[PDB]
């Protein structure tokens, strides 16, 4: 399983850890500085983000460190944005990957992303009834939209989404049945660094819950999850380095 | 699963986390102290050519200290048939001896005891397998019908695959990724993988900085049943068990 982008792929054969960079003057500079720090600790994808904004106050945050980071470094460029604008202009840029938290449902959104022709991650948003049918739901019904839109399958990626509109209950029982998303056929990004799973769970404060989000990294890689969204890239590299030579030593691909 | 001893017992539904406490004497009361109200439910006590008579006083005054106090359970790494005997009369619970009683009178003297008895798999010296996955299980076959022809009975017996004792870096994770195997004797598994030769031959780092490493492989043997986790950091592993605890509890209770 790959991914094609600006001309690179990116083997999602063995787990991939995204580094979260945050932009929301000396902040260009802050921020490769920041992502300079990931990108030796591990990380293989970025991912930038910087949002209400006006589409002029937004370009000016997320542009400058698309052109940096890709032409300085030779990782992957994830855009966590909803305006049509900025998935243009990030791909120009030089970002290999489009990662809206609204699944490209606002006005043009998903037509700007078909123009690019880079992949495009789906995430579950939001009380449910079975709420891994209905990640599942959401999950068909996008795909489609995508495919209507000429998003051919291949340039798509799946987020359970957890957090978002979930309580504890949803987001572990997503996550003790992660592995079973992977009858679509498409890799798996999920995101559970320092979010309330493990604050609830561990009634710690934001700064205190590495350990539980290392082991919902490790939790996800054991099923099979191609990319791990962290803000700790250094621990969380080296948790995913003992799964990997687990599921080495297994020759299957996750546990189930 | 359960598991008696001076006449309390062992929930071994969920996995336990035991501490290392290894062995002016307040210090040890100190440390446990400090492993029990981080989560640790079984603290191992050890004294590592030591005399009987210099063992027996490094160990008992601490295991009477402890069962005389707190109320967690204690288990002893002592190869001395004269400090099982004694250990027991102290208020030791586990006889968690490193030689599997091979030792003169140590198999019979854990027999008087009537105290469940861990079986760890090691090369000899306190290499080269052709299956490391076929001698540990051959190794739990011979020495469980030892213990059983000894008196010891079944339901007082504990598994553990040694890890890092006499098995190379490849050796250790084929038996991480089929730990959940070892399930078929019916019997208890103890595992201990805390700062250990995986992590660091692994991640190419010292002994202080092992931590993230060893949490993996903690969360790695959890999803896997594993019952007993012996660590170093106990209060890093409760949290991070205690992710698999959830992920576990929505799932219905094993993953292979």
């Amino acid at each position: 399983m790959k991914l094609v982008a600006q001309g690179s792929t990116l083997d999602l054969s063995h787990p991939h850890v995204m580094g979260i960079l945050n932009v929301t003057h000396n902040s260009l500079i802050e921020a490769v500085k920041h992502a300079n720090l990931m990108i030796n600790a591990g990380a293989t994808i970025i991912d930038i983000g910087g949002e209400e904004v006006s589409v002029e106050e937004e370009l000016a945050r997320v542009i400058p460190v698309v052109e940096a980071i890709a032409q300085r470094f030779e990782v992957w460029i994830s855009v966590d944005t909803s305006k049509a604008e900025v998935i243009r202009q990030s791909a120009r840029a030089g970002a290999h990957i489009i990662n809206d938290i609204r699944s490209l449902t606002e006005p043009g959104a998903l037509q700007a992303a078909a123009e690019t022709g880079l992949p495009v991650c789906l995430m579950h948003m939001q009380k449910y009834e079975d709420v891994f049918a209905d990640v599942e739901r959401f999950f068909n019904e996008h795909i489609v939209r995508c495919e209507q839109a000429g998003i051919a399958k291949e340039k798509l990626l799946l987020d359970p989404g957890f957090g978002f509109g979930k309580n504890l209950s949803h987001n572990y029982q997503l996550l003790a049945r992660l592995g079973e998303f992977h009858h679509f056929g498409l890799p798996l990004l999920v995101g559970m660094s320092r979010k309330s799973m493990v604050g609830q769970l561990l009634n710690v404060g934001p700064s205190e819950r590495l350990n539980g989000s290392l082991a919902c990294a490790v939790i996800a890689a054991m099923q099979g999850a191609q990319i791990i969204r962290v803000h700790d890239v250094k621990e969380t590299v080296e948790a995913l380095r003992v799964v990997e030579a687990t599921l080495a030593a297994k020759g299957k691909k996750r546990y189930e």
